[PDB]
């Protein structure tokens, strides 16, 4: 494959001491979980259990993510990233790192966020509200990209909104990684629907632009009221869903530009698809959320070529946000 590098914040990590990006050598100091009283279970992840809790020293509500220690290097990576990003705009705040004295299970303590449900928001959200919250996510992404970090799991489930207070938080930094130019990364990241074409064709030299594809997928679902926008049933089918919208010609130009070898599993399923116009996804149910600016902006995010996508900072300058 042809090598590639980020168009923005390319060497931010190279110009920083090893201390900033070397998570394996990071010293984690686990406090005592006795300062927290677990209130109720909020949910359960793949290798985590989330609880609502009270910090007994200051009577404040917190969220406690009890982690199944399946991989220690990955826990150190998440903690290092959360510590580097702590206090950043719209980034979830890691308040503490604790271990229970008897179980010794690792736990992350975060600031409490009073979430508004995905469905409860979906039907009442206005064109302005979409623009406002999209700008809030871009502030979080431009900030973490400037800090040399790729989230690698941007999706609605990882965006918490407190609609009453117009507060947005980008959560779950468990798949996040430090960007180093020329580094080959694992493509088994992000959730199926939000996976960029680079992951699906096994192109490992990806960058922050992966997060911009995922953001594109989220915007398309919101303005068109079609969740998810690219509804694949497996990782191979996911690329077919994208090809049914973006077309197969531009997909072959993308693999040819980077000398990517397509997996033979794509032979019987890819077919031939024309490039669709964004205006065909407009219907009576979503026309109040669509505008020429929204379509031009979406077109500039959902591009096969990761280098041809808007950066978070270029996206913030788009006319789609002139009203915020
Ligand atoms: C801990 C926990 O409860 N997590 C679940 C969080 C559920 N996220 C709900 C959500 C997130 C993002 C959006 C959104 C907003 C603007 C543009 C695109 C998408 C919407 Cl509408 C809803």
């Amino acid at each position: 494959p042809v090598p590639s590098r980020a168009r923005v914040y390319t060497d931010v990590n190279t110009h920083r001491p090893s201390e900033y990006w070397d998570y394996e050598s990071h010293v984690v100091e686990w406090g005592n979980q006795d300062d927290y009283q677990l209130v109720r279970k909020l949910g359960r992840g793949k290798y985590s259990e989330v609880f609502e809790a009270i910090n007994i020293t200051n009577n404040e509500k917190v969220v406690v993510k009890i982690l199944k220690p399946v991989k220690k290097k990955k826990i150190k990576r998440e903690i290092k990233i959360l510590e580097n990003l702590r206090g950043g705009p719209n980034i979830i705040t890691l308040a503490d790192i604790v271990k229970d004295p008897v179980s010794r299970t690792p736990a992350l303590v975060f600031e409490h966020v009073n979430n508004t449900d995905f469905k409860q928001l979906y039907q009442t959200l206005t064109d302005y509200d979409i623009r406002f919250y999209m700008y809030e996510i871009l502030k979080a992404l431009d900030y973490c990209h400037s800090m040399g970090i790729m989230h690698r799991d941007v999706k609605p489930h990882n965006v918490m909104i407190d609609h009453e207070h117009r507060k947005l938080r980008l959560i779950d930094w468990g798949l996040a990684e430090f960007y180093h130019p020329g580094q080959e990364y694992n493509v088994r990241v992000a959730s199926r629907y939000f996976k960029g074409p680079e992951l699906l064709v096994d192109y490992q030299m990806y960058d922050y632009s992966l997060d911009m594809w995922s953001l594109g997928c989220m915007l398309a679902s919101m303005i068109f009221r079609k969740e998810p926008f690219f509804h694949g049933h497996d990782n191979y089918d996911q690329l077919v869903r994208i090809a049914k919208v973006l077309g197969t010609e531009d997909l072959y130009d993308y693999i040819d530009k980077y000398n990517i070898e397509l997996d033979p599993r794509f032979n019987d399923i890819l077919g031939r698809h024309s490039r669709k116009r964004w205006e065909r996804f407009v219907h009576s149910e979503n026309q109040h959320l669509v505008s020429p600016e929204a379509l031009d902006f979406l077109d500039k995010l959902l591009r096969y070529d990761h280098q041809s996508r808007l950066t978070a900072r270029e996206a913030m300058e788009h006319p789609y946000f002139y009203t915020v």
